């Protein structure tokens, strides 16, 4: 009878200092949550009290904050180290700055394995990245051994820039014969850990022979099992079971975002590495927990670099900028019509009238209680990615079909739900996918006074986007295919904090751009 | 046989100069109407024609364009004593400036008689006033005489400041014995010339014993016999005929506004001063009537002092901005939406969000045509009366009655209509008056994310509006009396003025905020 506690966790993006409940900047530090210097404090004390334990972490470490911004990964890799993680398998947003953003800052610098099994590297590229990542680790526990089998999202090459030299291939295909292999070198205990989304992490218990328990990431799931602490709402209990092919019943394990809690499975192994039981829960990383005194103060150091980038006052809010993922990807949040008002207001400085942007793209909420003051810091945890506000001509026909892919697979928080600016859509979510439009009404152009009037299918229309949708990304190849002009525009947020700037004051609210009927 | 032709103007509202169709400011000068010099020549080609010549003016001479603003009425009398204005009836905005600003400008400097036979002077004020206006005059044309009685508006009281010593009749009531006095001298025919609105007008025609015709304003009533040679609809023909209860037939006529149409009606008396005949139309005063030259380049003359309110563009509009008596009477116009988004930007420089603005007291639209600009000029001609933007407190029992206020009399052309901020409504004329309002939504203050919720009659709201409409002007008692606070606010032009320079290229457009349902 082995018992082994999984401490774990995902899509941390760049929250190295503790936030709001929100995951926004911290303001008032009695109530806020999250950083590593909380996160250490709590695994110190369950390394205190367990004798076998595994800090891993699921990837997308990088890109969420001004401490990417500037640091590009160095921070991962430090506080990391100082954190001493196990293991981490490689995210999609560890791509983000190329292969050799990932090298330099994280690879070469990391103090424990990074893990990513249906990655293999071609070309040049082949002799640089090998051995700076591994498929698997075979890691000693107390007087056993642990294997831990990476996998990062076969559809990376879509999301980030991998480049041409690097191949995805299927996770399930790539890790079956690894875990094999673990498996004819006797080790009995093996953790599949990566960066897929809870979907995929399902199929690779069911699947991958051999796979004792999942530890997942890139869906933010948050399982629970009982009464939630926070404002995050349950997908399943905590861990989710999956009765394997084989009839094994396979945990499988995510612990939301942003470090706001630290995942938590205790698994009891019998002496051949089979599950008999676990149990467990994601802890809250809430003001109860003390940040550590030594990560903090090393925390506060790093902080000084990133302080010039928080002085200037861009503007002011009076109303909270919801840029949650709870309101962007389902509904009109009014963090987008701040974005689409600002888009749209930044290419008149000719007029084109129209905006969508995907809801995924907002990256965060802004909160108004800080006397309402608006930084760069501020704004660059909404918009990360360093894209453009691009201008497209589009027919009406390529914009329904545009709307219809916003809600195709509507309630499951994909970053495709387009927020507007000069559009009021309604959709029927009870009808078909593919038919959920019932109106769509733009504001014209040909016209002296602008009105909305209903979209044709067979016009055509000036729209301002940001580039990612342009290019087709999050599924939207209608834009990029039959797209009629595309034009390279402006930094995103250079025009957001322009516009905030004339603004002075900004107040944007939810006003009827996007609705829903149910007759 | 003795055939009178009477020329008419009303409601002229400080139009010395051409100006564009829509009565805006003249910017291509090829297809400008109206102004004081283009009047000059048809007047002047008339009375060479035309033996039985009368130049008449029905009232609202003063407040409407920068040379009001500046001159005071000083131009006024000055123009109207060159056109040689056989007589002008009193109007409501003769009484914008009290009435020292009626007697030192207007009354003590023109060289023609100015009427009101409904105005009693009482108290100090009585001495003073006694002979500058006068209630009838009895004109020589030709080797006849014709009796011309003035009106003016019972209620002027309630729109302008005419003050407490001057005492406001029923028009009928004050009319019938001055004309029952010009019969017993023998002045056989009698034009009733006044400022009261059409409906006034044709019951004076139809009960004022021994009035041949009737000469109005007020109404900007648009009448017309054939095809009309502009945008204006005629609400009737020209002129329009009233039996009155002695059998007669009686022509009433009315000029639109803005100087853009001279009025025109030949009457044909026969030696008793009855009314055998009549016809004309008003004559629209396009492009293809030349300016005169000499009241031209005394136009010029005074145009130099005005030209430092025309040097300072305050911003652009890409758009062209209705304020339109058409729309902003009818529907919502985007005039009124740029000025009630100025009203509720300038409140917060705290927060209020909701925002009434009577659609009459848009006095014009601005054109985008200019390369778009505009001037201190441009917004003086929409917001002439100097009044302040007034921050009120109100139950939402006492909005829901304003709401159906703005429609108890709907399809009038009536001030009324409110142009909104903050707030959705929903009218359904097909209900009777006082329960037409079907859906009123208001943007939610007690949220931190502004929307739009029902609103709800027990309780209070904050509305910023013209203190016209504080002051319970057109007919909005219910504000005035129902309301909880009320703090005086920014000058409306400043107000304005101050939000385009922070924009810099406006864009205001029609988007839902007033909505008709006919299901
Ligand atoms: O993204 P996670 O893995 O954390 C998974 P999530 O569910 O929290 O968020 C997914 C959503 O984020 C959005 N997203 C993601 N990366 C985006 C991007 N650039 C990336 C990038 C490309 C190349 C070079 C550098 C940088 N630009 C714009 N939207 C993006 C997109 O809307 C997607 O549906
Ligand atoms: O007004 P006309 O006689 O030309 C008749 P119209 O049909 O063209 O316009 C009528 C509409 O104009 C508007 N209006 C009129 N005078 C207004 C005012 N101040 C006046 C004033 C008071 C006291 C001291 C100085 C100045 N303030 C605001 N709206 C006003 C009101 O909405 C009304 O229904
Ligand atoms: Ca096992
Ligand atoms: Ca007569
Ligand atoms: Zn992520
Ligand atoms: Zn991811
Ligand atoms: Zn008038
Ligand atoms: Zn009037």
């Amino acid at each position: 009878m082995w018992e082994l506690t999984i401490l774990h966790t995902n899509d941390v993006h760049s929250r190295l200092e503790q936030t709001s409940e929100d995951s926004s900047k911290c303001v008032d530090a009695s109530r806020c949550m999250g950083g590593v210097a909380r996160l250490f404090t709590k695994v110190q004390q369950i390394r205190r009290a367990e004798p076998n334990v595994l800090l891993l972490d699921a990837g997308d470490q990088y890109q969420g904050t001004i401490w990417f911004t500037v640091y590009k990964g160095a921070e991962v890799a430090h506080f990391m180290n100082a954190l001493r993680y196990d293991a981490m398998a490689l995210g999609n947003h560890e791509f983000d700055n190329g292969v050799e953003g990932l090298i330099e800052p994280l690879l070469k610098e990391a103090k424990f394995p990074i893990l990513s099994a249906n990655i293999k590297a071609k070309g040049p590229l082949a002799s640089q990245i090998s051995g700076l990542y591994l498929p698997y680790k075979v890691l000693p526990v107390g007087d056993e051994v642990v294997g831990i089998v990476g996998y990062t999202s076969k559809e990376t090459p879509f999301l980030s820039n991998p480049g041409t030299n690097l191949v995805f291939e299927d996770e399930i295909t790539a890790l079956q014969p690894e875990v094999d292999k673990l498996k004819t070198l006797n080790v009995n205990k093996i953790i599949a850990l990566g960066h897929s989304g809870f979907e995929m992490d399902k199929l690779i218990a069911q699947k991958v022979r051999g796979v004792d328990v999942v530890v997942g990431g890139h869906s933010n799931t948050f399982l629970y099992t009982g009464n939630p602490p926070s404002k995050e709402v349950p997908a399943g209990k905590y861990p989710f079971i999956v009765t394997s092919d084989d009839g094994r019943k396979v945990p499988v394990v995510q612990a939301y975002a942003f470090g706001k809690y630290l995942g938590y499975l205790k698994i009891e192994f019998d002496e051949r590495g089979n599950v008999i039981s676990s149990h467990g829960n994601p802890i809250l990383l809430d003001s109860s927990i003390p940040e550590d005194p030594s990560i903090k103060a090393d925390i506060n150091k790093w902080r000084i670099k990133l302080d010039d980038y928080s002085t200037q006052e861009l503007g002011k809010t009076i109303v909270y900028l919801d840029g949650s993922s709870q309101s962007c990807r389902f509904r009109e949040c009014n963090m987008g019509n701040l974005i689409c008002d600002a888009m749209i207001n930044n290419n008149l400085r000719n007029h084109v009238s129209m905006c969508i942007l995907n809801g995924g793209g907002i990256r965060s909420p802004i909160d108004e209680r800080n006397d309402g003051t608006i930084t760069w810091e501020n704004l660059a945890a909404v918009l990360p990615f360093g894209g453009t506000f691009d201008l497209v001509q589009l027919k009406g026909s390529t914009l329904k079909k545009a709307f219809e892919h916003s809600v195709h697979r509507y309630g499951q928080s994909t970053g495709e739900f387009l927020q507007v600016g000069g559009i009021h859509v309604v959709y029927d979510l009870s009808r078909k996918p593919g038919d959920r439009v019932v109106k769509l009404d733009v504001l014209c152009t040909k016209c002296r006074v602008p009105s909305y009037d209903p979209l044709k299918m067979d016009e055509v229309y000036k729209v301002i986007l940001p580039n990612f949708l342009a290019n087709g990304g999050d599924g939207f190849q209608m834009i990029k295919d039959e797209l009629l002009r595309h034009d390279s525009g402006d930094q995103d947020i250079n025009v957001v904090s322009t516009y905030i700037s004339k603004m002075k004051v900004i107040y944007p609210a939810v006003e009827g751009r996007i609705k829903f009927s149910l007759e």
